């Protein structure tokens, strides 16, 4: 018989009604800028798929970021480019300023606006209750926008949320794992970072959607209000589901599995055990209590659910009482 199909409960048909050119990234013709406009200053980091540099646009003396892509998985490149251009101008979305061909790597190099970022490790130790709510709302603006545009990020994690704390500014970055949502489409479950992988990924359910980002967001929220980084600390993808099950319980996991007619990897049989759902108060202590409120716990509870269809959508999340105290623009 196989697994039961699933559909996003919102923005389901956005791509089906757009021109083919919008989501057919393979046919996208990249318009190239002049690589000589930019001078590399220092290397900021090297990821699995790229190297990131601080640079300067010598045509306006403005600081920029240059992301030089590695010559691996070429399809991945046009996908990120198309998604960046599609989302450009949206609230709290990183702005792609240019695309040039790097003369040395002989690969595409993405030029982004410069954002004076604070290290998340140092920053999460600092955030007040108000600031957690403020920045969560800003992240939600970004996620609702890309979801409404038919795109799931699929790599929401602290590293991909760049915050300029001095100016109260936030950008969602690295859309290299982002995809267009097409209802009924089966996707690769090898996305996101381990600690932020939704249950759908960990049980190998391929027909997922925007709600994946909302699980990841929930993981971030839990790490912020409970001051535990990361909140679900698996030592591999299998232990990762066990960690989640020790909090949300095994019965709701099996119900989830049963609902979508999924068959768990049999290796879970000797390690999953039997666990009751824990009350969120379990994780409150003297050092995080000032960050926890009934509102915060209700919100978290509605994000961290096994069933991806039952999680709050981005727009619903923005309606939650948790954000009543946040001053709106
Ligand atoms: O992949 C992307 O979309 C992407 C977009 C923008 C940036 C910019 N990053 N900036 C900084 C950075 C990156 C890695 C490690 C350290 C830093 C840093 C330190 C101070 C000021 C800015 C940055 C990256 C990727």
């Amino acid at each position: 018989s196989g697994p039961v199909p699933s559909r996003a409960r919102v923005y389901t048909d956005v791509n089906t009604h757009r021109p083919r050119e919008y989501w057919d990234y393979e046919s996208h013709v990249v318009e190239w800028g002049n690589q000589d406009d930019y001078q590399l200053v220092r290397k900021l980091g090297r990821g699995k798929y790229s190297e990131v540099f601080e640079a300067i646009n010598i045509t306006n003396n403005e600081k920029v970021v240059v992301k030089i892509l590695k010559p691996v998985k070429k399809k991945k490149i046009k996908r990120e480019i198309k998604i960046l251009e599609n989302l450009r101008g949206g609230p709290n979305i990183i702005t792609l300023a240019d695309i040039v061909k790097d003369p040395v790597s002989r690969t595409p190099a993405l030029v982004f606006e410069h954002v004076n970022n604070t290290d998340f490790k140092q920053l999460y130790q600092t955030l007040t209750d108000y600031d957690i709510r403020f920045y969560m709302y800003e992240i939600l603006k970004a996620l609702d926008y890309c979801h409404s545009m038919g795109i799931m990020h699929r790599d929401v994690k602290p590293h991909n949320v760049m915050i300029d704390h001095e100016h109260r500014k936030l950008r969602l970055i690295d859309w290299g794992l982002a995809e267009f949502y097409h209802p009924g489409q089966e996707y690769n479950v090898r996305v996101a970072s381990r600690y932020f992988k939704g249950p759908e990924l960990l049980v190998d359910y391929q027909m997922y959607d925007y709600s994946l980002d909302m699980w990841s967001l929930g993981c971030m929220l839990a790490s912020m209000i409970f001051r535990k980084e990361p909140f679900f600390h698996g030592h591999d993808n299998y232990d990762q589901l066990v960690r989640i099950a020790k909090v949300l319980g095994t019965e709701d996991l099996y119900d989830y599995i049963d609902k979508y007619n999924i068959e768990l990897d049999p290796r879970f049989n000797d390690i999953l055990g039997r666990h009751s759902r824990k009350r969120w108060e379990r994780f409150v202590h003297s050092e995080n209590q000032h960050l926890v409120s009934p509102e915060a716990l209700d919100f978290l509870d509605k994000l961290l659910r096994y069933d991806h269809q039952s999680r709050l959508t981005a727009r619903e999340a923005m309606e939650h009482p948790y954000f009543y105290t946040v001053v709106k623009d």
